């Protein structure tokens, strides 16, 4: 029938058709004869020309004045610019638009719903590490807004011909120590060992803990990076307790409350934004789940289980599954009894499905990458399991880049 | 062209050479994954190359490439099919086949017993009696008391000039769905088509909540025809919660013995239409699926209720402590009748498994991570990390579409 994807829920037996994969530009790994739609990471002038146009379009699209001679204006004005420099720049709305765009095309989002609410704080005129402290600062500071969190991304200057990038070296801008023993293991969180001894190389005297909060390293074009310790007060934090378990406090575990994602690139009808750290609020799965049960992180499922008096002997006594839960459950009550915004993964996925159906109407259609989507305990127990989805990428997007050391 | 295939846990890496076996097209393109999708939308000569392909894949196995035999046999093949349009399997080919589509299939988290497959040859058969017969040997051999074993059962392939053999039931052991008054469904509601159809063909039906319906039968271009499976066929486990006593009283029960019975078997170009295989169950389908979906058995609300757990928000994850209950409560169960079941971590790393030694046999596994990652407590079993890549291969099991 018709020429386009069919997509079905399972659960409501109602179909799709996305017409939006059309507007893609740029292929994925997979092939008629295999999909590695599982791998985590994928794989001149004219380029550039053909990007901005397409982005000047969407946003001419998107204030409902395509065809306009203001429209037609800002074409010819951007490929003037980079006849004569072989660059050009974003007018502040457009810069706006784009960000919020970018986000609302990220396939492995599932909080995408909020895509409309970004705070978006321009930072092009930044020149300096300790200026771009300054904007990080005040990023935090008003995307915590004391627990009643909300979205913001901060965007310091694009990537430029023959000049050093703008870049924050740290992943997030809230990260915990690890710290390697003697022994082999881990203290602190075993994800950030290679960024926590960078610190220590650079002049950080660090801590002992498990949940010691690293400074950032930031660096400004051609220039070492610098290193800044975020004052704690900015750094808001929840201690980890248990509704029912009283002993769970006793563990002595806590997380951090802003999810500021601070190494991907932001591009934008074909310029580059290498730092431009973004923050939301955390779905608990991401902390009770991942960061807590994964055994290359935290790993405490065995130190809650014997708390629990599990039997940890066998698989088929469910041990896993139950400390998991009650991991999860401590997080939930943990971030509401303190007021710090944070959604289960229930109602995220939910919101999620009302994403889908906006987007559907809106543009037709919606890149969902199913396999990050689905909620990494409980998925068929959530709408979004049962969902089909179609994945493919559009730009603005955010990417991975490389490590700047 | 060969990718590379980490493990996120463990930072191992592969490569993936078997891929480049896939003669068949799978639903994604350079432009949109569409590896989610549960169903694809997706002359002789077509045959001779994958008949030509298949002999030689048996060969290979007995290692006798190249031997007087291999190069007799494939004439032989070339040979039928350029008088007849098609040909016939020797038993121990169609041996090697059926164990060949259940390796090669990409969705199954249990094929580290590939190799542990009873084979029975039902290419005589001529009636739906007939059938009938195979099946109840089929079922009483896979459930053996309890200890179950892994059977196929093969009956004769799809002829050009004719209707096929078929079994209408989608598994050989399925619960009744009757339409109830209020537009509700006593029993399980994913078969209330095929109820009313075993009605429609003369059943008088029950009514309750597990009523193992009979089956419907076909020899080719016949009516179909109704069998009753003999109740001590059909091993029965009943449900109940080592601590909570309640769970006792909620009256559920599962079958032992999963036997799909409504695929497709492709070997070297050949189909055989009907040709059930049984294994034994993951927990996680009878304890996540098939009683806390709302479209089937639907138990998880009345499960917290008895728990005492506040329903009204989603934050006190009543859902995911209804269902980890209800989940342990199936391996109990199944460990206290003596009938063999597998939790969802044991699973998972038998898979493992098999990937590493796929990986030294054949160069590579195919895997679809959306049905080998578990439906609950997904990232805590270690297929959760893994990277994998998905094609097909052949021999293969597909689908078909039903016979009325
Ligand atoms: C406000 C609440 C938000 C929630 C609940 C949320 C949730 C999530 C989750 C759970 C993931 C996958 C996490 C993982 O497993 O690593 C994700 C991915 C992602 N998020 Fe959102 N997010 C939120 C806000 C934002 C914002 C403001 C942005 C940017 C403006 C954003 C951009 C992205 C991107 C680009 C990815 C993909 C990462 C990748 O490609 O690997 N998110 N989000
Ligand atoms: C012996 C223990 C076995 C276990 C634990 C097992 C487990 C599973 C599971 C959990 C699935 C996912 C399907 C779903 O979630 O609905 C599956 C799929 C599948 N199984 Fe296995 N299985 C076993 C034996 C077998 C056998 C004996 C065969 C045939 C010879 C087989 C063939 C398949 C095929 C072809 C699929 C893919 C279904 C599809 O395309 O949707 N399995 N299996
Ligand atoms: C805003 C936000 C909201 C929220 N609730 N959670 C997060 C953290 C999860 C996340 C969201 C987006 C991007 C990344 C890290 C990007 C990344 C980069 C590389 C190089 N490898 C990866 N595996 C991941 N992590 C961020
Ligand atoms: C052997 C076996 C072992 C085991 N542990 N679990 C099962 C049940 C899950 C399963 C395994 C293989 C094939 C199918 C049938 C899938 C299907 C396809 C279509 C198109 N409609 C359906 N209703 C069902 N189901 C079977
Ligand atoms: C191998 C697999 O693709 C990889 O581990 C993915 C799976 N799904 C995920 N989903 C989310 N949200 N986050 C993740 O880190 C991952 N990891
Ligand atoms: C739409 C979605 O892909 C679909 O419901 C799949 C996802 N993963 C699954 N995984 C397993 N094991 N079994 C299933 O039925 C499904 N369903
Ligand atoms: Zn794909
Ligand atoms: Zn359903």
């Amino acid at each position: 029938g018709p020429k386009f994807p069919r997509v079905k829920n399972w659960e409501l037996g109602s179909i799709t058709y996305d017409t939006l994969c059309a507007q893609s530009q740029q292929d994925g790994p997979c092939t008629p004869r295999r999909c590695l739609g599982s791998l985590v990471l994928p794989r001149p002038a004219e380029q550039l020309l053909s990007q901005a146009r397409d982005f000047i379009n969407q946003y001419y699209s998107s204030i409902k004045r395509s065809g306009s001679q203001a429209h037609e204006e800002r074409l010819q004005e951007v490929e003037a610019e980079v006849a004569s420099t072989g660059t050009y720049h974003l007018r502040e709305s457009e810069l706006v638009f784009g960000a919020k765009q970018a986000w609302r095309n990220a396939p492995r989002c599932v909080g995408r719903i909020q895509w409309g609410k970004l705070q978006v704080f321009d930072a092009r005129d930044c020149s300096s590490a300790q200026e771009m402290f300054t904007y990080i600062c005040n990023h935090i500071k008003y995307a915590t807004n004391r627990g009643n969190l909300r979205s913001a991304i901060t965007v310091f200057p694009q990537r430029a011909p023959g000049r050093g990038d703008f870049r924050i070296w740290n992943s997030q801008l809230v990260r915990y120590a690890g710290y390697r023993q003697q022994d082999g293991s881990v203290r602190g969180d075993p994800a950030n060992v290679e960024i926590t001894e960078l610190c220590i190389q650079h002049g950080w005297t660090p801590g002992n803990g498990r949940f010691d909060v690293l400074p950032l390293l930031l660096q400004a074009p051609d220039e070492a990076p610098e290193l800044f310790v975020l004052p704690p007060e900015l750094v808001l934090e929840v201690p980890l307790e248990h509704p029912t378990l009283e002993w769970f406090a006793a563990l002595g575990l806590r997380w951090y409350a802003l999810p500021a994602v601070s190494n991907m690139l932001l591009e934008i009808g074909g310029l580059e934004f290498s730092a431009a750290p973004f923050s939301g609020w955390y779905m608990s799965t991401e902390i009770g789940t991942r960061n807590l049960c994964d055994p290359h992180r935290y790993n405490i499922l065995e130190d809650v289980a014997v708390c629990m008096d599990l039997d940890t002997r066998t698989t088929s006594s469910l041990w896993k599954d139950k400390a998991a839960v009650e991991i999860n459950l401590a997080v939930l009550h943990s971030f509401q009894l303190a007021k710090v915004t944070i959604v289960d993964h229930h109602a995220a996925t939910v919101s999620f499905m009302k994403h889908l159906d906006n987007e559907q109407k809106a543009r037709g259609g919606c890149p969902a990458d199913w396999a990050w989507i689905v909620p990494p305990i409980s998925g068929s127990l959530t709408p979004v399991f049962h969902q089909e989805m179609v994945n493919y990428i559009l730009s603005p997007a955010f990417r991975y880049q490389p490590d700047p050391w």
